[PDB]
């Protein structure tokens, strides 16, 4: 009449309103060999709002357009979770996606399905970044705070009356600390200047936290110049370069603090868009219970398995 079953060639069946030889209402429509089930409203053949269920039980519950995931919607897989804005079937632009397991996370815009524009990370240890992405990688201006010996031994502080995080705020380059930047350690050690690779490379200063400045030229950390002395050239003095490189890095910090700033904004915009991809689940889920009672209603025997999928 208006509604009921079709069994595919390739095995997996639809059942549910059909109107001018199209689904439209709602109904159940599983994959080849009846794997893999979306149950939910359509609209003249194609998904509107539902849920679909992998047979590994995995999920997205949102909406839909063209068979893609698209508008607002969330995607639970085993070890991964996303919440927010979806682009014709990839994440974006506004989203979070969340581990299972850890405290790991990433709250901010997304381009092409890759972390991307600016967004707040959190990793499993509890450190964060907060800045620019691009790839999918920490890239432009950011702010990462993390935890950071030659002597193991702990003698040299044994033998006396005895009574951490580090942050990063400057340039980055496919996930390294490259270009300008500064770093600092809550015990007052600080570098200042010219980074390559996560290493100090270039001009800097390295200040103590007792306040002794070294000043030089690193090269894939090492020292290989300093402000002592002989055949210096009046052309290229060891402290003028340091100096530059040092306004270079506080500059480059400064930038990476603003950047960090409007990462924070964006993440609250993804937040937002993550409770709201909740209410878009729930409504997903409203017309997949009006689906599976429907399709309970043309077709008792049909096998609905995503309530299966979803148990294992």
């Amino acid at each position: 009449m208006s509604g009921g079953r079709f069994d595919f060639d390739d095995g997996g069946a639809y059942c549910g309103g059909w109107e001018g030889g199209k689904a439209h209402g709602h109904g159940l429509c599983t994959g080849p060999k009846g794997q893999g089930e979306y149950s939910g409203s359509w609209n003249f053949g194609f998904e509107v709002a539902g849920v679909y269920t992998w047979p590994s039980g995995n999920t997205f519950e949102g909406y839909w357009s063209q068979g893609k995931r698209h508008g607002l919607g969330i995607e639970t897989k085993g070890r991964w979770l996303y919440k927010g804005e979806w682009t014709h079937g990839f994440k974006g632009r506004y989203g979070i996606r969340q581990s299972s397991s850890s405290g790991a996370k990433y709250e901010g815009t997304w381009n092409n399905g890759l972390q991307d524009g600016y967004g707040t990370e959190t990793y499993a240890d509890g450190g964060t970044y907060q800045g620019q992405f691009t790839n999918g990688m920490r890239h432009g201006y950011g702010v990462r705070q993390s935890v950071p010996v030659v002597v193991r031994s702990p003698l040299r502080t044994e033998a006396a009356p005895f009574e951490t995080t580090e942050t990063y705020m400057g340039e980055w380059k496919n996930d390294k600390r490259s270009g300008f930047g500064v770093s600092e350690r809550s015990s007052g050690l600080r570098y200042e200047g010219e980074w390559l690779d996560n290493l100090r490379h270039g001009y800097g200063c390295t200040t103590l936290p007792d306040g002794h400045r070294e000043e030089g030229k690193y090269r894939h950390n090492v020292l290989v110049k300093d402000t002592k002395r002989m055949l210096q050239l009046k052309s290229n003095k060891v402290r003028q370069k340091v100096e530059h490189s040092v306004e270079g890095a506080q500059r480059a910090a400064a930038i990476a603090r603003q950047k960090a700033e409007i990462a924070a904004s964006r993440t609250s915009h993804a937040k937002a868009k993550a409770e709201a991809a909740e209410q878009a689940a729930l409504a997903a889920n409203q017309e997949s219970n009006i689906a599976r009672t429907l399709a309970r209603e043309l077709a008792p025997d049909f096998y609905q398995p995503g309530p299966e999928y979803q148990k294992r």
